[PDB]
């Protein structure tokens, strides 16, 4: 809490459901270069997607043991960039790097990335939050 960017249009959020936590991110960039649309990995299987459909694929698969724990990013109009990095030192960057940026990171040390929520409108994802847990 709270959310990142101009969050204008249609509300997702996903999470942790008494499971494992996150094992993969799935982001998916267009040829203009912003986030369309994400996928969340829960152990095995893969989330909805959530944003405007489109794009190419790019996916972080986390290792065992490894969790995301802070994420830097870049937004405008909608949300252009996304950099996850984890707890093993691995980063992952999506989309570019233009606009006002921001950084999130849990509030307690030890909580990971469990969930995320916002917004996706025209092109895709114009707001996006992040739900850290233990």
């Amino acid at each position: 809490g709270q959310m990142f960017g101009n969050g204008k249009g249609s509300y997702f959020i996903t999470s942790k459901d008494n499971e494992t936590g996150i094992t993969g991110i799935r982001v998916f960039v267009g040829p203009v270069g912003l986030i369309k649309s994400i996928q969340v990995r829960y152990g095995s299987s893969w989330s909805e997607k959530y944003g405007i459909p489109g794009g190419k694929a790019h996916e972080l698969i986390l290792h065992p043991g490894e969790h995301i724990i802070s994420i830097y990013g870049r937004y405008r109009t909608f949300l252009q960039h996304v950099t996850l990095i984890t707890n093993q030192g691995r980063s992952a960057s999506f989309g570019l790097e233009t606009g006002k940026g921001f950084f999130a990171a849990p509030n307690l040390t030890g909580q990971v990335l469990e969930g995320v929520y916002g917004q996706f409108w025209l092109y895709g994802i114009t707001g996006i939050g992040f739900t850290w847990g233990f």
